[PDB]
């Protein structure tokens, strides 16, 4: 225990990779905005992206994937999660991020959003959150939501 | 604290990326053996690979990088570290990995080897390890090797 070993920095460096966009091989177009990314990473991280890049006929697309169901700011948080496993701005978009994580099968990000939404459960938004968990198959969130509503009988 | 969030699995998934060799864009030839890899990840993880891929005039090289100064088994451990930040078999090759980590500027891996070597310091091997740390710029290893030798008077 004499030698001081530095903290793992895989996440920070992969984040650098995404921020610097080097050796990118695909373009994601989100509401008219273009983002360069790396197929290998997105595929190893999302079963949806994986399937998309693995079974895409029509070179006409030219590695150009157009995303229509996600707002640019939410998209960026999702990407941040894919490259580093973190989502610094999750708190202010938990519900939209949940839907994006669900759509792109990012299980851990999905549960992280569930965790944040659960923590904000109130009698004013209990029902809405409950419905939200049903539309994006967020089990843990639903259960905690049902329990909440019941308890407040 | 009601929702149970899974542990980050960035490393595991990036390891799968390397083990499955999907969407690779380069080839590393090591002592006759070929390994497919991803430029972006090697580049974001190693200043040497970074500079190598960033400045390579020969198309003739074809993203084909040949490594002559590293044994295949050691090379694989290095790659494992580059993709996941771990080196499960570092103990049986600490000295060789140290040199390989040094040559490719993998700072953290270099210190990890320094920690293993430092822990095996014995009257019998002390002198050999000290020299090893000087030839591969392993500062912490050196300082610990010099002290050991002194204390044993």
């Amino acid at each position: 225990n004499m030698v001081k070993v530095p903290e793992c920095r895989l996440a920070d460096e992969l984040g650098g990779l995404w921020e610097n966009s080097r050796f990118t091989d695909c373009c994601l177009c989100v509401a008219g905005q273009e983002f360069q990314a790396h197929k290998a990473i997105l595929a190893a991280r999302s079963p949806v992206f994986s399937a998309m890049f693995e079974h895409e006929m029509e070179e006409s697309k030219k590695n150009r994937v157009e995303i229509n169901d996600v707002e640019p700011e939410v998209f960026k948080e999702m990407m941040c999660f894919i490259y580093t496993g973190k989502a610094p701005n999750l708190d202010k978009m938990a519900d939209d991020l949940l839907a994006a994580a669900d759509k792109y099968a990012l299980e851990r990000l999905k549960v992280m959003c569930e965790d944040a939404l659960c923590s904000n459960l109130s009698v004013e938004n209990a029902a809405e959150i409950l419905i939200l968990a049903d539309l994006h198959s967020a089990d843990q969130l639903k259960t905690q939501a049902v329990d909440f509503i019941n308890y407040h009988a």
